[PDB]
């Protein structure tokens, strides 16, 4: 059936932009990130039946969480979709495979608690995967999803260029990890500033695709306003559903899982986009040029928050 799927013509121009919101379309979603693959590497690139097998698979392993869901992994995929659009000649046809497979699996099987949750209640991938939890979870899901049968859509390429394209998607996959994004942002400022970024060092583009990705997995700041809001809602219902199951075991949980502290949400908002977005798409917005609108966008929704702060 997903073979089967053609997307509406009036949505080829309102999908190619950077603000646009996959909310209201969600039979078309799994053939909305087709349509995204075959524009970004074109068709015949994949096998169509093992790609339609790939993507269905992946949704099926992503679980009915309140945010960290297959809503969440399409509408990050898209933003990457959108950025490669606007930097074509820069992105090799292996990474912008690579990348738009690793964003439709960054959050594979998340299960709607923190790197902190698993790790202070001991779960059992806290054992296998001690630092970046989740996010080593989440390559695993995708290595496996790969390796069954008819759904390994790399088996088409080079034993090299395979491997090559696996550590493209776990390094992406990894950089998800929000914490890792500090340290990674505050290196390519110093290799801004000093003038030291060189793209033909596998280093730097690593950094760079990772900031990509911190760009992707919070592009629900970029967003029309009235999108934005909504979809935070869906963020604060699930960190409130940790906080809860938190309160269960006799431990308060942070202000950010307390939904008795609902008050908050537009001041926390606020310290979010400037300690956390702002800092992201302004660096990308310098390295990459085309990006600007998320950080436009992301200013437009700062100015928001605060004239809910204000009563404005
Ligand atoms: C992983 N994930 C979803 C995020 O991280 C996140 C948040 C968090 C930050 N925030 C807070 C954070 C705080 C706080 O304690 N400090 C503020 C900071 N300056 S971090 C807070 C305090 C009281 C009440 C509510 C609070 N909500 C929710 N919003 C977004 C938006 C888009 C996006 F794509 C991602 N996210
Ligand atoms: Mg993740
Ligand atoms: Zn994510």
């Amino acid at each position: 059936g997903l073979m089967q799927f053609t997307l509406p013509v009036r949505l080829c121009k309102e999908i190619e932009l950077f603000h646009f919101d996959i909310g209201p379309f969600e039979n078309m979603w799994p053939g909305i990130f087709v349509y995204m693959v075959h524009r970004s590497c074109g068709t015949s690139c994949f096998e169509l039946e093992k790609l339609c097998r790939f993507i269905m698979s992946v949704k099926k392993n992503y679980r009915r969480v309140p945010y960290h869901n297959w809503k969440h992994a399409v509408t990050v995929a898209h933003c990457m979709y959108a950025i490669l659009q606007n930097n074509h000649t820069l992105f090799t046809d292996l990474e912008r495979k690579g990348l738009l497979i690793a964003c439709l699996c960054h959050d594979l099987d998340h299960r709607g608690f923190s790197n902190s949750y698993l790790q202070k209640f001991d779960h059992p991938l806290a054992a296998l995967y001690s630092t970046s939890t989740m996010e080593q979870h989440h390559f695993s899901q995708t290595v496996s999803i790969l390796q069954l049968e008819g759904h390994n859509i790399f088996s088409t390429l080079s034993s090299s260029e395979y491997e090559q394209v696996l550590e493209i998607i776990r390094k992406a996959i990894i950089a998800t990890d929000l914490a890792l994004y500090f340290g990674n942002r505050k290196q390519l400022e110093e290799m801004y500033q000093t003038g030291s970024l060189n793209l033909n060092n596998q280093s730097h583009r690593d950094r760079v695709i990772g900031l990509m990705m911190t760009a992707c997995d919070l592009c629900s700041v970029t967003k029309l306003w009235p999108v934005t809001k909504l979809t935070a809602n869906d963020i604060y219902a699930e960190f409130w559903a940790e906080g809860d199951e938190m309160k269960k075991l006799g431990i308060q949980p942070i202000p950010m899982m307390d939904r008795d502290k609902k008050d908050e949400v537009p001041q926390g908002q606020l310290g979010f986009y400037n300690a956390v977005a702002i800092p992201c798409y302004t660096t990308l917005t310098q390295i990459l040029p085309p990006t600007e609108p998320l950080l436009k966008a992301c200013r437009d929704n700062l100015s928001q928050w605060e004239k809910v702060i204000r009563g404005e």
